[PDB]
DNA sequence: GCGGACTGCTTACC
C-alpha cells in the first residue's frame, strides 16, 4: 500500500516521524531534515519559482532547520521578505507525502482511556497529583481490547477484586451491567501497590503506544494527572516514557511529543453544533445516546470505599461511552479525513488557519510557487451580512429560500484570491448596485460592490481549493438528506405495521430506496422498521457530521481573511465578500418582489417578510388565496402545490435575477444558487396561524416540507426562541415549545388551556428541570469578600452565595471557572442571604444544602421571569392572548 | 422610587 505518516515533530534539527511503511508496519525515523526557504532575486535571474504575484525567487537550501529560522531572523534585521513555509514539519510533510494520502485507520492506534482518583478533600489537581491514581482502563483500537489497571491497595482502603461475572449481570441482579459485547474484550490486572500499577502501565503504553489518544477530558485532566503522578514517585526520566521520543513540553497542559491529543469534549465542542447545560460525560451520554445515568450511592469520594465493584464497572463503561458516541458522531474519522487532506499533525484540525494554510501551500508548491512571508497586523472591525427588520406579526404561508453555500460560492463566482486582486473602481452608494442604477463597474475584470476587482481568466488558489473542499461537503450532504428521506418512509410505515417475525432489510441508507424496497417495508414488522429507523438516523448523523464540517471548513476560509493570524489576511478580500453578500441578497429580495407581484396581477406588494446574510422568507398568502384555499383537499395537496410553484415558477425566476446579477458585476461564473428551503403553514381547516416574527432572529415556523424531505408529521422551526437556549430551564423550554405548537398548529384557545394548566401544575416540576443555566465567567472579578462586587451578574451572585453556604465543607463540590452553573432565585428572607443560587451544572446540588433550596425556591418568580416573560414576547408578536381578557360578557352566568 | 439609557454578559443566527 502507499506509505502514510501518524505524528510528526521538530525536535532541534531533527524531524520526528512516525509512519506506515509500504507494508502496513508501523516504523519510527529521525531525519536531519533540510528546509528550503526563498528569497526575491532579480529578473534576469533564471529560476523554476515564482511567487504568488510573479515575481521570481531564488531557492535556498540550509544545512539544517535552525539555519534557516536563524536566516529569517537576520532577514528581518535587514528588513527584506524571507518567503516559504516557516512551518518546517508542514514542509517536511509536503516532501515526504508528495501525492493524495489514502489511510487505513484500521492500522492506527486510538487509545481511549479514562483515569479514577480518589480524593477526600475535594478536585484532585493534575498540577499536584497528590493523590493515588486507582483505577486506569485503556481501550486499544488495534486490540480492541479494554485494559483495566486496578488499585488494590491504597492509602484510601484495601479493596477485593473486581467482578467480571458481577459486573455483567442486571442492576436488577445487583450486578452493574457493563454491556455484554465488551466483556469478552476486557483485560483485567489488579494490583498491590500503586508503583507497580504506574510501572506496568508505562511498559503496557511503550509496547502499545497511542498515535491518537483520547477520551472525556483527558488532555486537562487524565493526561496531565497521569504524567504529574508519575514524575512526583519515579521522576521526571520516567515520566516521559509517555512520548515515544521521550519529550514533553510542560492548571497546566502536557504536550506529549510523536503523539496526537484528539479530547473528545473538544472534538464535540466544535463539530457537534451543539450548546449543551453540562458537559460532564454522564449529561452528554444520555444525549447522545438515551443511556440512563449510572447511578450509585453516597459521594463519589467514597464510591471506591463502599462500593469498589461499580467504581470499576463505572470506569469501564465510561470509556466505552466515548467509543459509542464516537461510533454515532464519527469526530475521530472526521479529524483523520481533514488532517491527511490538509497534510497536517492531526491535533491541527481544531484550527481552520493551520488547516487552509497547509492545504493552500501544498497547492502553491505543486506549480512550483511560493508563499508569501506572514505579517503582522493590528487587528480591525470589517462589516458583514444584512439582516432586513421584519414586521413583529403571525403570517399563516410561509416558503423559504437559501443560497448554496454562500460565501464560499461569493469567492468562487467573484474570483476572490490574494493573487486575483486587478485593481480598484469608484464605489457608488450599496443601493444604487441593488436597484441596478449605478454605472457597470467594470466590462474587463470581475468585481464586488466594495470597489475590488479581479481577474477572471486566472485560476485563483483560494477559489480552487475552497471548491474542491465544497465538492466533498456537497456530496456528504446529499447521503444525509436521503437518509432523511428514508427516514420518514419507514416512519410513515409505522403507521401500518405488520404482525410478524422478520429482519431489517440490508439497504444503504445514503440513497434513496428504490421501489422494491418501498414495497418491501410496507410489509416489515415494528421491530424491523424501528431498528430501520435507527439505521437510517444513525446514517444521516455520519453524513450530517461529514457535511456540516466541510460547510465549516470553507466558511472558516472566508472567515480566516478576516484573520490576522492568517498568512492571506486581507480585508480587501474579506470585505468584498460580505459586501456582495449585502447585495445580492437585497438584489433577490427585489427580484422575488417584482415577479411575485406580476405572477399574482399585483403592484408594490412585499412578498419578501424577512432575510438573513443569504435567506429570503416569502409570504405565501396571496400565492395561496389566487388558488383559492377551497381547491384544496388535504394539507399535503397544498404542500405540493407549493412545492410546485417554488421548483417551476419561483426558481428559474431567481435564477434569471441572479444571472442578469453576474453579468451586471462581470463575475467569473454564475454561482448564485437559490433554492427553496422551507414550506410552512397551519394545518388545513385549523385555527394555526402557521408562523410567527418577533423580531430579527426570532421566529417560529409550522414546517411540513425542508429542502424536499416531506415530513411524516409537521416539525416546528424554531430560531432564536427561548426554547433555543440552553440558559432556558428544562422544563421552560418544553412548555413554551408546546406554547408555540399549540399557537401555530391549533389556535389561541388551544394556548390557553395548555397555560392556565401549566401555571396550576409547575411548582412540582423536579428543581433541576426548572433551574436556569449560565457559564460562570470572571468569578473573583466580582468576589468582594465572598460578596458581589459592583456590577456583579445575576448568575455570579448566585456562585457567591453558594460558595459562602458551603464555605467550611471541603467535600462539597466547588463551581469551577468557565463552567456552566444552575441557577435558582430564593425567596425574600431565605437563609442563604441572597435572591439567588447557583452550583455546578449536570449534577445535584451538594446534600449539604439541597433540602434548604428546595424550601427557598422562588416559584413565583422562576413563572414569570423564565416562562411569562418570553410567552407575552411571543403572543402579542403573534397578535393573541395566552389569557382570557375581561368583557362586557363577564357580567353574565 | 423608578424609567430610560447605557453597559457587561450571555447565547443565539448567519
Ligand atoms: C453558519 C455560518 C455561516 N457563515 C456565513 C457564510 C455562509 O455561507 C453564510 C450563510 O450561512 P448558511 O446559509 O447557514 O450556510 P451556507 O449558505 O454557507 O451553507 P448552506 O448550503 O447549508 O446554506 O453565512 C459563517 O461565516 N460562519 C458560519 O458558521
Ligand atoms: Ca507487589
Ligand atoms: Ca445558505
Ligand atoms: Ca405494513
Ligand atoms: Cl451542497
Ligand atoms: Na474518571
Ligand atoms: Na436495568
Ligand atoms: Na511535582
Ligand atoms: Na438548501
Amino acid at each position: 500500500m502507499k506509505e502514510f505518516y501518524l505524528t510528526v515533530e521538530q525536535i532541534g534539527d531533527s524531524i520526528f516521524e512516525r509512519y506506515i511503511d509500504s507494508n502496513g508496519r508501523e516504523r519510527t525515523r529521525e531525519v536531519e531534515y533540510k528546509p528550503s526557504l526563498f528569497a526575491h532575486c532579480p529578473e534576469s535571474q533564471a529560476t523554476k519559482y515564482f511567487d504568488i504575484y510573479g515575481k521570481p525567487c531564488t531557492r535556498k537550501l540550509f544545512a539544517n532547520m535552525r539555519d534557516a529560522s536563524q536566516w529569517i531572523k537576520r532577514m528581518e534585521d535587514i528588513g527584506l521578505e524571507a518567503l516559504g513555509m516557516d512551518d518546517f514539519k508542514l514542509a517536511y510533510l509536503s516532501d515526504t507525502y508528495n501525492y493524495e494520502i489514502k489511510y487505513d485507520h484500521t492500522k492506527i492506534r486510538v487509545a481511549n482511556f479514562d483515569i479514577e482518583v480518589t480524593s477526600p478533600d475535594g478536585f484532585p489537581e493534575p498540577s499536584q497529583a497528590k493523590h493515588p491514581i486507582d483505577a486506569i482502563t485503556h481501550y486499544d483500537s488495534i486490540d480492541d481490547r479494554f485494559y483495566v489497571f486496578d488499585l488494590l491497595n491504597s492509602p484510601y482502603g484495601n479493596v477485593e477484586e473486581w467482578s467480571i461475572e458481577i459486573a455483567a449481570k442486571l442492576q436488577e441482579q445487583g450486578g452493574d451491567e457493563v454491556p455484554s459485547e465488551i466483556i469478552d474484550k476486557i483485560i483485567y490486572m489488579p494490583f498491590d501497590n500503586e508503583k507497580e500499577l504506574l510501572m506496568e502501565y508505562l511498559n503496557f503504553w511503550q509496547q502499545k503506544t497511542p498515535v491518537i489518544l483520547t477520551g472525556w477530558n483527558v488532555e486537562s485532566f487524565a493526561i496531565p494527572y497521569v504524567y504529574n503522578r508519575i514524575k512526583n514517585i519515579f521522576g521526571e526520566s520516567t515520566a516521559k516514557r509517555l512520548s515515544p521520543h521521550r519529550k514533553t513540553r510542560v492548571r497546566e497542559i502536557i504536550t506529549l511529543f510523536g503523539i496526537s491529543v484528539l479530547d473528545y469534549i473538544d472534538l464535540y465542542k466544535k463539530f457537534s453544533f451543539t450548546n449543551q447545560p453540562s458537559y460532564s460525560l454522564d449529561y452528554i451520554s444520555e444525549f447522545e445516546l438515551n443511556v440512563g445515568k449510572l447511578k450509585y450511592d453516597g459521594p463519589i469520594s467514597k464510591l471506591r470505599e463502599s462500593n469498589h465493584q461499580r467504581y470499576i464497572s463505572y470506569n469501564i463503561i465510561a470509556v466505552y461511552r466515548v467509543l459509542q458516541i464516537d461510533a454515532k458522531r464519527q469526530f475521530i474519522n472526521l479529524s483523520l479525513d481533514m488532517g491527511y487532506y490538509a497534510k497536517i499533525q492531526i491535533q491541527s484540525v481544531f484550527s481552520p488557519i493551520k488547516t487552509w494554510d497547509a492545504i493552500i501551500f501544498n497547492s502553491l508548491k505543486e506549480q512550483n510557487k511560493v508563499i508569501p512571508q506572514g505579517r503582522s497586523h493590528p487587528v480591525q472591525p470589517y462589516p458583514g451580512a444584512f439582516v432586513k427588520e421584519p414586521i413583529p406579526n403571525r403570517y399563516k404561508y410561509v416558503m423559504s429560500f437559501d443560497l448554496t453555500s454562500f460565501y464560499p460560492s461569493i469567492i468562487r463566482q467573484v474570483n476572490i484570491s490574494p493573487e486575483t486582486i486587478a485593481g480598484t473602481f469608484k464605489v457608488a452608494p450599496l443601493h444604487d448596485y441593488i436597484n441596478a442604477v449605478a454605472e457597470r463597474p467594470s466590462d474587463v475584470y470581475s468585481c464586488s460592490p466594495n470597489g475590488m476587482m479581479y481577474y477572471k481568466d486566472r485560476d485563483g488558489v483560494v477559489p480552487t481549493e475552497i471548491t474542491k473542499v465544497f465538492n466533498q461537503r456537497k456530496e456528504h450532504k446529499g447521503y444525509m438528506l436521503a437518509a432523511q428521506r428514508n427516514g420518514e418512509i419507514i416512519k410513515e410505515a409505522l403507521h401500518n405495521p405488520n404482525l410478524s417475525v422478520d429482519e431489517p432489510l440490508d439497504v444503504d441508507y445514503r440513497f434513496d430506496f428504490s421501489d422494491e424496497i418501498k414495497e418491501k417495508i410496507k410489509k416489515l414488522s415494528a421491530k424491523s422498521l424501528n431498528e430501520m429507523l435507527f439505521r437510517a438516523q444513525r446514517t444521516e448523523v455520519a453524513g450530517m457530521t461529514a457535511q456540516i464540517n466541510r460547510k465549516l471548513l470553507i466558511n472558516s476560509l472566508y472567515g480566516a481573511l478576516g484573520n490576522v493570524w492568517f498568512r492571506y489576511y486581507d480585508l480587501r478580500n474579506a470585505t468584498a465578500i460580505t459586501t456582495f453578500g449585502q447585495m445580492a441578497l437585497q438584489w433577490i429580495e427585489r427580484k422575488v418582489n417584482e415577479y411575485l407581484n406580476e405572477v399574482c396581477g399585483t403592484e408594490g406588494e412585499a412578498f419578501v417578510l424577512y432575510g438573513d446574510t443569504d435567506s429570503i422568507y416569502v409570504s405565501a398568502d396571496k400565492i395561496i388565496d389566487k388558488v383559492g384555499e377551497s381547491k384544496f383537499r388535504d394539507t399535503n395537496h397544498w404542500v405540493d402545490f407549493l412545492d410546485k410553484f417554488a421548483r417551476e415558477r419561483m426558481e428559474p425566476a431567481i435564477d434569471r435575477g441572479f444571472r442578469e446579477m453576474c453579468e451586471y458585476m462581470n463575475n467569473k461564473q454564475h454561482l448564485m444558487f437559490m433554492d427553496r428551503e422551507a414550506i410552512a403553514g397551519p394545518p388545513l381547516g385549523s385555527k394555526g396561524i402557521g408562523g410567527f416574527w418577533t423580531g430579527k432572529k426570532r421566529y417560529a415556523l409550522n414546517v411540513w416540507d425542508m429542502e424536499g424531505t416531506r415530513y411524516a408529521e409537521p416539525k416546528l422551526k424554531i430560531m432564536g426562541l427561548e426554547t433555543q437556549k440552553s440558559s432556558t430551564p428544562k422544563a421552560v423550554q418544553k412548555a413554551l415549545k408546546e406554547c408555540i405548537r399549540r399557537m401555530l398548529q391549533e389556535g389561541e384557545e388551544s394556548l390557553q388551556e395548555y397555560f392556565k394548566e401549566f401555571e396550576k401544575e409547575f411548582r412540582q416540576l423536579n428543581y433541576i428541570s426548572i433551574a436556569s443555566v449560565s457559564s460562570a465567567n470572571n468569578i473573583a472579578k466580582y468576589d468582594v469578600g465572598g460578596f458581589p462586587g459592583p456590577k456583579c451578574p445575576f448568575h455570579i451572585r448566585g456562585i457567591l452565595t453558594y460558595n459562602r453556604a458551603i464555605k467550611g465543607n471541603i467535600d462539597a463540590p466547588q463551581v469551577v471557572e468557565g463552567e456552566k452553573v444552575y441557577v435558582l432565585p430564593l425567596r425574600e428572607g431565605n437563609p442563604f442571604g441572597d435572591k439567588c443560587i447557583a452550583w455546578p451544572s449536570g449534577t445535584e446540588i451538594t446534600d449539604l444544602i439541597k433540602d434548604d433550596v428546595l424550601h427557598w425556591m422562588d416559584y413565583t418568580v422562576l413563572l414569570e421571569k423564565t416562562f411569562i416573560k418570553p410567552l407575552e414576547g411571543f403572543t402579542s408578536a403573534a397578535k393573541l392572548d395566552y389569557e382570557k381578557k375581561a368583557s362586557l360578557f363577564d357580567m353574565f352566568d
